[PDB]
DNA sequence: GGGGGAAGGATTC
DNA sequence: CACGGAATCCTTCCCCC
């Protein structure tokens, strides 16, 4: 019976930047994270629409970003405004119910099946919501609602931007029947290579095949995952997560196997870690590495206590060593995550 | 046989 | 060319009932 309300904000950070210089909108707008390690190094971590229509997307250098519209706007990223940008809309969407799942940083879900009563209501409940948040913030989101989570994200995903709509349970027998799989939460570039391989291209081929030769392949969680999808049989709660890990990376200004050399990224990305945590002690720590073929490596330890920042420090390094030790590669990025908090 | 954690890796958004 | 935060899940190893 359950009714699931799905929010996520449009081109969010590109759209944040617009909302604090109103200017920019109709212009492109490419939010960049510039690793410095030459002029205009780094990737596109989002771009408005002006600048996603002719392929200007997260992930691309921005060097190939500035092949493509030399002339947009490019801002660095600032994730604090994000983020407390985000804080209140999210503040605003408990009005609508105390059961909301802060998916990300831009989604959240609502459950519904109180305050509704349709998807009449629903709708109506979605245009409040859209409507109440470009007031107030001043931000355009996309709404999704369906019978469970995974549906409500997906009618978010066909109406972005500035969308809404109702995947009411007619159509999710079609959706199981139609929707091409890769297009499941959930289902990356890999994990939609491998089901080809197996000959599932929609979530109801997933029915047809052997549970075992299909856990095999992608793992039990996903299998009983996309096949409870497959079946119309997903019905998770809604919870509302906390933080369970805080962590930074950075990028160093060239690769290396320097211990000396890797040392003042690594304390830095130590520093905004704990500046993070605020108040949180964890129990946990690990030495991120990203090798200069891309690859991540990691080693942490959990200690039977809280870590201080010292300790923190001390044991960064030793990890840090452990790597360099146990790889023969040069280092491109490195950084720090705390986890197990008291 | 199997609980449970811890560690390193894998995948997603 | 190619940044960054964090969650879920997998596999192997380990201690030991
Ligand atoms: N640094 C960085 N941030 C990312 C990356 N991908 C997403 N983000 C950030 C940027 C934000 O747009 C936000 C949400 O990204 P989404 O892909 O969920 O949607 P976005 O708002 O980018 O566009 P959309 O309205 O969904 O078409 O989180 C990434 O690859 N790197
Ligand atoms: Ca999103
Ligand atoms: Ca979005
Ligand atoms: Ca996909």
């Amino acid at each position: 019976h359950m009714i699931v309300l799905f929010v996520d904000f449009d081109y969010f950070y590109a759209q944040v930047e617009e909302v604090l210089n109103p200017s920019l909108k109709g212009k492109p707008v490419v939010v960049c994270v510039f690793s410095g390690r030459f002029e205009d190094s780094g990737a596109v971590a989002t771009a408005n629409y002006e600048a996603r229509k002719f392929g200007v997307k997260a992930g691309i250098p921005i060097v190939e970003a500035k092949k493509i519209l030399p002339n947009a706007v490019y801002l660095p990223m600032r994730k604090e405004v994000y983020q407390q940008v985000s804080s209140r809309i999210m503040n605003l969407l408990r009005e609508y119910s105390e059961k909301i799942e802060i998916a990300s940083i831009d989604e959240a879900y609502l459950d519904i099946s109180d305050k509704v009563r349709d998807y009449r209501e629903a709708y109506n409940l979605g245009l409040e919501i859209k409507n109440k948040i470009l007031e107030k913030e001043k931000i355009t989101v996309t709404v999704g609602i369906s019978k469970n989570k995974v549906f409500a994200k997906i009618a978010a995903d066909m109406a972005k931007p500035n969308g809404i709509k109702v995947i009411d349970d007619e159509e999710v027998k079609r959706l199981i029947r139609e929707l091409d799989i890769a297009d499941v939460p959930g289902i990356g570039n890999i994990t939609a290579e491998k089901l080809k391989k197996l000959g599932i291209n929609k979530l109801v081929d997933t029915l047809s095949i052997e549970f075992d030769k299909l856990k095999g392949m992608i793992g039990e969680a996903k299998a009983k995952y996309l096949i409870s999808l497959a079946r119309d049989e997903y019905n998770e709660p809604i919870r509302t997560r906390v933080r369970k890990s805080i962590g930074r990376i950075v990028t160093m200004k060239r690769n290396s196997r320097n211990l000396e050399e890797i040392k003042p990224y690594l304390f830095r990305a130590i520093e905004e870690s704990y500046y993070k945590l605020d108040k949180r002690i964890p129990k946990a720590i690990h030495v991120v590495a990203v090798t200069e073929d891309l690859d991540i490596v990691s080693r942490g330890r959990t200690f039977p206590h809280g870590i201080s920042k010292e300790t923190a420090y001390s044991e960064s390094v030793k990890l840090l060593q452990k790597i360099l030790e146990e790889d023969e590669r040069k280092i491109r990025r490195i950084g720090v995550r705390f986890s197990k908090f008291i």
